[PDB]
């Protein structure tokens, strides 16, 4: 039985298998070929049907889980082809599957369509805060899960450093998927979600397909790069003339995101690059703002970001990183980590023994 | 000399005029024909040139100002006509104007071409908590200046109350304008900017005429109330297949704002109505969610509401309502208030003493 953590998201359904290492002799005589199947597949290839990717970086190497030695590998495809999945999952075949995410409850029993399979559904929050530490405790394989941007205000010596996480609590972790989830962990045992923003991810990929017309995340990524997000927002000076100085907002300051919009000239003028990079802006300074709030609400000065919004996403954690370093004049750190997508699948894997 | 008070904010211009009403014998013999000439075209018209109104309906009878009775008048005009505005004021002619908002600032040059002209700039902040208690003070005309939706979470049950402020500290105030200020007053002399966010009025204005073309605040809002914004966001029902218990999130709240858009066969399904709701749903529900966290930070239950975004808006003054009771369990108030444009208009004209 293939030893795999699954969270189903609004977008992305996240996988994290382990694979064993340690098979010896008389494990492999005859494990069934299936089985044999299965593990072939994944390590052999890194594309997986047309919409699977393995992400082949965050492979962990030689953990030992569950007294097993092995790697445990991060999978990811769109929910849109979960479908797919479960229908070659009716190919050929016994599997214990631990599954998180809202996905798990609503495609239950789309799961239960295999005959040989057993779900688990696992609770979001205790998967995020089990994976997060647990990834955190093995290390990188030997490097730092977790890393900050040092002097994050000036972008000459503005540079990703390794944070050290062993003791931590307390902590904010902020889930930025289709949605957004702000959660307060006090203790391995005491944590709670504080509040959400529907203003997440879809919002930026679903604007920004509506305005540009982009096809992918990654597209409209590279459109946001190019961008000058000034043409479509109002900033302080276009209203003060310059600063105001009263309540230290600093001209360069967005006083209206898309306000400039409002006028039909600017509209007409304005690229699809200015309005991704407007869109990606707009979303992250709003995820910040309120990642503040709740910091100072809940009196954490750590405030670490996850969810795949930030995967291949250097401006937006630039943003995070500048912004919550301003504002709170150093007093609260922007964190970030490096499998921060997989945490849900991870602690789902974990929780594995208790079945 | 006229009596003015002028706020000139990054969309809107707004003017208080106080007109005498015990204008006696003598003071009218040879009252400058310019002056005569002001007060006869401000009172005898309701549209000024193409894009100026007064709110004939806001108008406060019988007060009495600085010693004299008389009316005062609340009119706006777009910031951008500003400078017909002043043409017209260099036609015919003494006058001191008190104007506050970041345009006191940025036209402040232009306002002195005006040779008959002194121009005292005011705070915003000083302008806008005097304006609103001032107002509150002298009542509407003896009706309440501030008013609650009663029941706000049962539409067959909700409507208008007056609300009493006879002790109105402690307020948050949450200005919506172009962008958003929050202010805590703890007393007429202790007033702090809590933070603010971009998105703001101007985000719905700006990203409503790309999104669906309008060509007015009022035709976005008309489009919005034909709307069905589900179209466009993707709801909690859409990922767990109906509620999440756990956390309390019923099934038709909404996961992620647009987060529909993201599937091209949607983009192609979507109307403009339903595109115009869920920005007003998305920017006010933003709002409503921010301002629910400042009054929990600065231990305040009372949140008033200002600024032009929620004029002709009963939706989102109905979504504010209804998200402050529901996530506060009835501990958080949403206040609203008649004059909510022209606070800061008001606050001004009352700074006129001290020159
Ligand atoms: N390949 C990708 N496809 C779709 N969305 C992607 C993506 N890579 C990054 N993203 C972004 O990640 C967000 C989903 O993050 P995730 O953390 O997996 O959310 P969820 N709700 O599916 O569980 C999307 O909204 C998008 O902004
Ligand atoms: N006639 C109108 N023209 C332009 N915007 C209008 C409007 N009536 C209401 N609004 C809304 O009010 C907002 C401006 O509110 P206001 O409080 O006067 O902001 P400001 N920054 O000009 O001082 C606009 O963004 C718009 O959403
Ligand atoms: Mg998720
Ligand atoms: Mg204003």
């Amino acid at each position: 039985s293939p030893w795999f953590g699954m969270d189903i998201g609004g977008t992305l359904v996240k996988l994290s298998y382990f694979e064993p290492i340690d098979i010896t002799a008389e494990e492999e005589q005859e494990e069934v070929e299936s089985l044999k199947s299965i593990r072939k597949y994944l390590t052999s290839n890194v594309a997986y049907g047309s919409t699977g990717i393995r992400d082949v970086h965050l492979e962990l190497k030689d953990l030992t889980l569950f007294g097993r030695r092995g790697n445990l590998h991060f999978i990811r495809f769109p929910t849109q082809d979960l479908p797919t999945f479960i229908q070659m999952g009716r190919d050929k075949n016994q599997t214990v599957l631990c599954a998180t995410g809202g996905g798990a409850y609503k495609f239950e029993k789309d799961f239960r369509t295999i005959g040989n399979l057993h779900l688990h559904k696992l609770d979001e929050l205790d998967c995020l805060v089990k994976g997060l530490l647990y990834i955190d405790s093995v290390s990188f394989n030997g490097q730092a899960e977790c890393y900050y941007f040092a002097n994050a205000s000036e972008p000459e010596r503005c540079q990703k450093m390794p944070f050290n996480l062993d003791d931590p609590y307390p902590l904010l972790v902020v889930n930025i998927g289709s949605g957004v989830s702000i959660l307060a962990v006090h203790s391995k045992d005491n944590y709670k979600r504080v509040t959400g923003t529907s203003l997440g991810g879809g919002t930026f990929l679903g604007l920004c397909s509506l305005l540009t017309g982009c096809e992918s995340f990654e597209e409209a990524l590279e459109m946001a790069s190019k961008g000058d997000s000034t043409q479509a927002d109002k900033l302080v000076r276009d209203i003060y003339g310059g600063d105001y100085e009263r309540f230290g907002l600093p001209g360069w300051a967005v006083a209206s995101s898309f306000g400039n919009m409002i006028y039909k000239e600017k509209r007409e003028s304005v690229s699809k690059e200015d309005l991704a990079r407007a869109t990606l802006v707009t979303i992250t300074n709003n995820i910040g703002s309120v990642a503040r709030m709740c910091a100072v609400n809940e009196k954490i000065n750590r405030v670490v970001f996850v969810g795949n919004f930030l995967r291949v996403n250097t401006l937006s954690m630039k943003l995070l990183a500048y912004a919550l370093d301003y504002w709170s004049k150093g007093q609260l750190k922007a964190l970030f980590l490096e499998h921060e997508g997989y945490f849900g699948a991870v602690g789902a894997l974990l929780g594995l023994p208790n079945f």
